[PDB]
């Protein structure tokens, strides 16, 4: 291994992903705790003047406009004056974290069984390349089926992720179905301030849809080309069980339509691969 | 996965300790969703006629009284006629849990590892206190011990090797204290058996009662171990170690000796860490 | 205050506790210079016989033993045939000073966190009251926390001391972080020779583990029927901050194990005062 | 403590004056764990590469020569090719501390601390000697001035009030004599910044070279003050008293007439304890 970084809190890094922006607040006042420091290109506003005020003269009026349903549902969909936004909202060290990433416009055998899982995603995202992992009793993710378009740049890449991925990223995984990472060339943006005061350490990101990556794995992915990487949990009654990875060789946005159809996908799998016993 | 029993859904068993109480409710009506099948002794109403209704007519007026701190703080002691009780709030599977325990009433690197054996086991009382920091392969070492004179379970410095799965594990680092009351208790079931709005039991991981694998609870009753009582130790947010509590019979921690623990845990966790820089 | 006191050389006194011995000599013929006059009944001679005596034929054969590791770690346990001892080294006015007490054998928010230290250190002493002071900007201690039994003698001694704790008490308690007061109904033991001939005064006793109490201190304790007290130094970046005080109406031995867990935990609290903004 | 800075450890602040040298070090090796970051001027090699070394292939080689007398008598003088030298050797933390400082070359109650002053102005030289006396409040009240014809710091006897925190007193009592050479110099960093075994920087109570805390120094610098040299008045053990020392410039005061100067704060020792027993 590299126990230099399989203790990394991958949780703890304090960073999100450029495209979309994060903001934390508590209490009933809403007060703004965190916020990520790209946040003025979409809020209109400095970041360190956005700290302590409250949402309703923080968030865009579109956003708060449909805040009942965010709250009720965990996300909305709203078109600011920048374009279209998904809005998304989780829990995490007693703050309500609030996140905004682009979204498209709306206006007017057991091997077998993963194959198919394996080219239904490829349909799904359209991303060049999609492999299916299973854990051993190792915990190490073997290769167990492909779904790639002719002619390929990262080859067979049927390597195993070996003595490979730290305990703390299979935790997250279990923890959240779905993980984009939107452009491995991109570069993290840190979320202010460094360390929440209330805690003593950064923003506990296990939950978000925009938490930064792992420099190692980033430089894994950028090594091979990878641009865009989207991957989803395979759960069999609630244990990790597999991962599905997908690799295109650049930013290519899904879309929540058929993101939604992948989750309902690996809930689906999830049931196939118990219920097969009992 | 890591056996038969390391695949095993430890924050899904559907299950808590006997002794204490748990309610789930969604929505802003409250309505009950979940409730553990021993809830009528504290209730005084049959668990299945409490699922559906709102909290405000549920709960006993003691601790709606202190509603407002438990939802600020997230516990709260009460005054029931049973007797004094520690309420507990979280959120999980977006029901809110609340959990009622019955409580007292209320008017070298080796070397650290060594004092912090001493130090929770004059705090717990416990029999047997055990340290153990864990390698890379996230097999636990026993570092220190601390240890009443003459021992049943003499001498534990067995390592658990091929041992604590993944999702023990993952619970540890979530949660900085653990405590099984009684390895000889039986698990209390939670009611429906699945929750309808999600196809599986509530998910368990924060939640301070919930119940025992059985191979370990197992594991435990051969030792002749009645309680057991654990502090996660994390260096820079990620699991370093578990300082392991062990006792012959039932024996009540108390609040204010929990809270100091938990304290403990922090503060070696700064020493951990700021040892470096 | 009482300026009749509050000049006491309370490092000079020239006597210890007597529940223990000590001894003090120079140079490389290492010839004793100072001796409790309490010591006959631990060495086999008469103290003024043992003045002018090489250690080698003045110690017990048990403590020459582990004379290296004694001078290498500064304590080490050993057997007499009177029972178990600790022996403690450090240096003093050119002297290196031995101090001999009764061991146990061995054979086979800010209160919100003194208030657990408070609770700690009660369950690792186990006396009967444990206070918990800061000072202020004038030096008082506030009582800022309590642990203590059901039931209680010394009801809520919550009296800060006030224009109280001298300078100089609180100059050693800067440079030691524990200190007990084994039995305050205990006599004094006298330090012979009275003065130390190379020096015109009384042995510096500042870092002394067996150091006897100012007696109007010693007056306080008894009249509130305290017969043992056991002190611990709060630091906040190596400056005084606190004290915790614990009170026993008894004596009540604590046992090297514990006391060594309670300067660590001061030593604990240190880093997480001072951490709290840097 | 006493305001913003009187709670400054003033012993923990990890300089000396840049006038001398300090090396610290453990064990019977004799390995570097303490340098001062000036010190390549005086020993020929980097401070980071002189740590970890034993002292004998460190020091200057007459210095090693009266190595003896030095552990014996803790000072000695020594002829370093760059000039005359004292070395002062003590024990803290316990590392051994040497300093080296450059020398010259060697082949009623009112009035008796008025002629005090007046002795101790002839012994420095210095322009202005104070005599404070610190009352119960511990103020320093100006008891005796005696100083040269003409003064830019003329009549001094402003009381220092709230003033001289505990640590700085305390210093004071365990150490007779204290020597500021130059307010304007800069003070030099000790290597390294803390000590590994000690999570903290070298404690400076006992050193010569200890460099002042900011906050003194830049009210010496306001004052015009270059030197200042303090004798501590001792009664019976408790520190009684000051004679405090200026000069607009630096101005060498020369062994001979310190140790003339602490014998003198001995001999006022014992007029002040035996005037009453
Ligand atoms: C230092 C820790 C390691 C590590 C971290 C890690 N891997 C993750 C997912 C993942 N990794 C791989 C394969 C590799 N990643 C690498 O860095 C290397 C070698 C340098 C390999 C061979 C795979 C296949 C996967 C599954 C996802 C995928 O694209 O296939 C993650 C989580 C990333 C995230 O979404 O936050 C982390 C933190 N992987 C290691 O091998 C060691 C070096
Ligand atoms: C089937 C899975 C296994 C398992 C589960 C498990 N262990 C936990 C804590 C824990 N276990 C041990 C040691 C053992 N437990 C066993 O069942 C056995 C062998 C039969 C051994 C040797 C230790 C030392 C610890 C740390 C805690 C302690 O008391 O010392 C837990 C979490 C329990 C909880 O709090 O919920 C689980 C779920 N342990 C395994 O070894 C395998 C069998
Ligand atoms: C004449 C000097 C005084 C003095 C000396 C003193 N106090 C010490 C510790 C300590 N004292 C108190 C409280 C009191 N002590 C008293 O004598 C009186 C009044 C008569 C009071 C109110 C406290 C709370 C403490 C802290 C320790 C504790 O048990 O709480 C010491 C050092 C003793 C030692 O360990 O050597 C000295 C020398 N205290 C004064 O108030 C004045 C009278
Ligand atoms: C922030 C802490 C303070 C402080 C520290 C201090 N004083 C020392 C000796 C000393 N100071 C004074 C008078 C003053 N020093 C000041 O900074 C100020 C106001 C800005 C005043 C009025 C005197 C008279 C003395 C006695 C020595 C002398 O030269 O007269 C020392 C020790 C210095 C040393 O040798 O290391 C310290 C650390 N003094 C304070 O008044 C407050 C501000």
């Amino acid at each position: 291994d590299l126990s230099q970084c399989d203790r990394e809190p991958i949780h703890l890094l304090g960073g999100i992903q450029s495209h979309g922006v994060l903001l934390a607040f508590r209490g009933p006042d809403r007060l703004l705790e965190v916020v990520s420091a790209n946040a003025q290109a979409l809020l209109g506003r400095p970041p360190e003047t956005l700290l302590g005020q409250p949402v309703g003269r923080v968030l865009p009026a579109e956003v708060l406009a449909q805040w009942e349903p965010l709250v009720a549902r965990g996300s909305v969909r709203v078109v600011l004056p920048a374009g279209a936004y998904r809005a998304l909202l989780h829990e995490s060290d007693g703050l309500t974290v609030l996140e905004l990433e682009p979204a498209e416009l709306q206006p007017d055998g057991t091997q077998a069984l993963l194959q198919t899982a394996a080219d239904t995603v490829r349909a799904l995202t359209g991303f060049d390349r999609v492999m299916v992992y299973r854990f051993d009793a190792d915990w190490h993710g073997e290769v167990l089926a492909e779904s790639k378009r002719g002619g390929m740049d990262g080859f067979l890449g049927m390597h195993f992720p070996a003595t490979d991925i730290p305990v703390q990223a299979r935790a997250l995984y279990t923890r959240n179905p779905l993980r984009l990472i939107a452009d491995a060339r991109a570069r993290p943006v840190p979320l202010l301030p460094p360390v929440v005061p209330a805690l003593g350490r950064p923003l506990d990101l296990s939950n978000s849809a925009l938490r930064s990556v792992s420099p190692v794995h980033l430089e894994y992915l950028r090594n091979m080309g990878v641009g865009a990487s989207f991957s989803l949990s395979l759960l069999k009654e609630g244990v990790l069980w597999g991962l599905i990875a997908c690799h295109h060789l650049e930013p290519l946005h899904i879309s929540h339509e058929r993101r939604r159809a992948c989750e309902v996908l690996t809930q689906l799998l999830a049931l196939q691969l118990s219920a097969e016993e009992r």
